[PDB]
């Protein structure tokens, strides 16, 4: 925990509310007084390629976007990025202690935000999350989702709730994106992710009943695509993206 | 939410601060009167064979427990119970609020804290948890905790952290409590535990390299034991016993 100065440079993470800064496009590299940054508080979530990285958790009027949209810059950067969103974030919602309702303080050992008059602290929450390649026969259910806009087809994905299991979570979101009935649910992999924070669980599933009935305010629309003749798909290097290749490697040993 | 009267009856939840109140080793069942609990908040967390279960949020001088004190009285009763204790928590640590710090209220609607002043709420947090049981050959790594001092040996568990995956999260755990290395990992389940809320994913992994080398602060000892020279195990209904179950399927498989 710094305070800027005049000929600090690197890579700044300015933070509010969900969002970051991002001029021209772009995550800001270079030198604070050319971003307006001196003397404000800096915190450094880490390094890029030797470089720190600066979380600044201050409102910025033009330019504020999404982390998604430095995906395409280096997942390592992104993972740093959103790292960075999701600790203005918790900053934010733990100034006051919701036990006893003073002010509270960074750890400046770990991650948490320490008490000033009692002795009770927080620690980042991590988020269950289902992820899911549904498969019937020859295709795949690809969908494109309304928040995202970039004309791919991706998987199904959903929050893991209270009192339920990851099999159930992927049962339940299934049902009311689509409004089918899945079975032989098979674990793949978990991958973290930065913003939200959360835990990410691929399974891929099998077709079991129903007629696809998209929830029109989350899916743009819903299909069955043949393992070889698919649309856009999420890009290599994606979860997404190894969960459509691994379904698309189950019907190949099926049908070919 | 209600206030109790007279001859109001059933399963009362009474827990302060992680803890639950458990007269004779009981989970209280009766009337309101007989518990000194007229006249108090309480709130109806759902139905045990058709009666009401209540939290109330009040301390009690003697006789607090453990929720895992009530494990053997129903799972389903326990599952009401946890969930009671760790929606005393969530009220405990949200009574301000954490942006603003203005005092905050329940949701009747839903399970959340709203907010008087400002607009901002905050929901449960599941915490994502592994376990595992680990294989050498016709053995199986089976070890008491210290916690725990029911004479039993169970398998392994520790919650997952940030910016690290399941399997991750399994290979660090096993290395700081026993400090041996694991391979092969294969995801068996999911389970989600009342209290603290959490969401448990069961891994089988073999012995890859190194000697038992137990944290004494967590562990009281680790032991190799063969599949079917085992000492006491936990109960029929638990993940851990279905675990080292699929364990020993593994090593018969093998070795018969
Ligand atoms: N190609 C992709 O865009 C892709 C692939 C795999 C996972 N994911 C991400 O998994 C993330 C999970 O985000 P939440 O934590 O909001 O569920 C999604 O936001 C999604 O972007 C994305
Ligand atoms: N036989 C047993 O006692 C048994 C079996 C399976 C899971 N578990 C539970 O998984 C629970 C996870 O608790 P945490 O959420 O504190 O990790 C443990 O507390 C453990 O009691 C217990
Ligand atoms: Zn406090
Ligand atoms: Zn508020």
């Amino acid at each position: 925990d710094r305070i800027i100065e005049k000929l600090d440079h690197g890579w700044w993470v300015v933070s509010h509310e969900q969002k970051l800064w991002l001029p021209k496009g772009e995550l800001p590299y270079g030198e604070a007084a050319n971003f307006d940054l001196v003397g404000q508080r800096a915190l450094q979530i880490g390094e890029w390629q030797g470089e720190p990285v600066w979380l600044v958790q201050q409102q910025r009027r033009h330019d504020m976007g999404s982390v998604r949209q430095v995906i395409d810059l280096d997942v390592g950067l992104f993972q740093l990025a959103g790292r960075g969103v999701q600790l203005a974030e918790f900053y934010r919602s733990h100034k006051y202690c919701g036990y006893c309702g003073h002010e509270m303080y960074p750890s400046k050992t770990e991650w948490a935000m320490l008490c000033s008059h009692c002795r009770e602290r927080y620690y980042p929450q991590i988020a269950p999350c289902i992820i899911v390649a549904i498969r019937r026969d020859d295709s795949i259910l690809l969908a494109q989702h309304t928040r995202h806009r970039n004309g791919v087809h991706t998987v199904l994905a959903g929050f893991v709730e209270v009192g339920e299991t990851l099999e159930q979570a992927v049962a339940r979101e299934v049902m009311e994106e689509s409004g089918i009935k899945v079975k032989n649910l098979r674990y793949v992999t978990s991958q973290p992710w930065p913003f939200p924070q959360s835990l990410m669980t691929a399974f891929m599933a099998e077709y079991d009943s129903g007629d696809i009935v998209i929830d029109p305010k989350e899916l743009l629309e819903a299909n069955w695509y043949r393992y070889d003749d698919l649309p856009l798909l999420p890009p290599p290097g994606t979860v997404a993206r190894r969960l459509i290749e691994d379904t698309v490697a189950m019907c190949r040993a099926e049908y070919e």
